[PDB]
């Protein structure tokens, strides 16, 4: 049986998240914070070509609490850092994992190498929420690197596949998750299909960040597009009209109360007032 199309979305306009992040907002938990669980938000930055420049563009410091921050870059290097002393640089290929859980307070700016030299800045910003179980479980970062993450060719020589999360054909993902969900990246080639197995009752998503891309045979998604699926359903095929890039994004639902307020999503209204109290009172961190 088909994950059947309900629901595809034309691309967001553009709004900048402090001085380096030019991003179009997919969705958030709003609006589909039961039909995208465990994913709360997507964020896609760019493409844009920044000029050489001594300013550190990026976003101020800023709390977060009740879920994992997930950081895909594809052009560019940005540059991650907490409170705590946690840091580190993302390029190309790279992704960071980050688990808020009970508290953190980072910033995200470019790297000083990027801010050099300027150029080329692609990213994806994805918000993956939290069971109540693990919600103030202890901040971690996960630096994971372009090399470990296995690049899965697909059949008929269609394109690959980036595990970055969960699985596909036996490769593991080296991104650790609280709960089971894939994230896969795709190029696929145009003129090539794929068709894709994924556990019945899985919310899943397919965001298109280059290309033109026909979904189940029917819906034609392309730039900054994103295609919701029926979760009741396991299989899927997608065929590319261009050359593609997209996001593949799928999760069992978590199946509890979802209350979030700017930076803070929790499970109960109260926990977001002493998400807040704590912040002004500066217990955060
Ligand atoms: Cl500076
Ligand atoms: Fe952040």
């Amino acid at each position: 049986a088909m994950k059947k199309v309900q629901g595809i979305y034309r691309a967001p306009r553009q709004h900048w998240v402090g001085d380096g992040f030019p991003v179009r907002s997919m969705f958030s938990y709003q609006s589909h914070g039961k039909q995208l669980s465990p994913f709360l938000l997507l964020d896609y930055a760019g493409p844009m070509d920044f000029t050489p420049t001594t300013q550190r563009r990026g976003v101020g410091q800023h709390p977060h609490r009740g879920f994992e921050t997930v950081t895909i870059v594809y052009h560019g290097e940005v540059e991650h850092r907490d409170s705590t002393g946690n840091g580190g640089i993302i390029g190309p290929g790279d992704v960071q994992w980050m688990t808020a859980g009970a508290g953190i307070l980072h910033e995200e700016f470019h790297s000083d190498a990027f801010a050099q030299k300027g150029g080329p800045f692609e990213m994806v910003q994805l918000w993956v929420n939290l069971p109540a179980k693990d919600k103030m479980t202890a901040p971690g970062y996960q630096a994971i690197r372009r090399e470990a993450i296995p690049q899965v060719n697909l059949p008929d020589d269609a394109g690959n596949l980036r595990v970055i999360a969960g699985e596909y054909a036996g490769n593991i993902g080296p991104a650790k998750t609280f709960s089971p969900l894939n994230v896969w990246d795709i190029r696929l080639t145009q003129g090539k299909s794929c068709e894709f197995s994924l556990p019945a009752g899985w919310n899943t998503a397919l965001i298109v960040l280059h290309g033109t891309l026909l979904v189940n045979g029917d819906a034609i998604a392309r730039e900054a597009e994103m295609v919701l699926l029926d979760p009741t359903g396991t299989h899927l095929s997608i065929e590319a009209n261009n050359d593609t890039v997209l996001l593949l994004l799928s999760g069992e639902p978590i199946d509890e109360p979802i209350v979030g307020y700017g930076p803070f999503v929790m499970n109960t209204q109260a926990q977001i007032a002493e998400a807040i109290a704590d912040f002004n009172g500066g217990r955060f961190g």
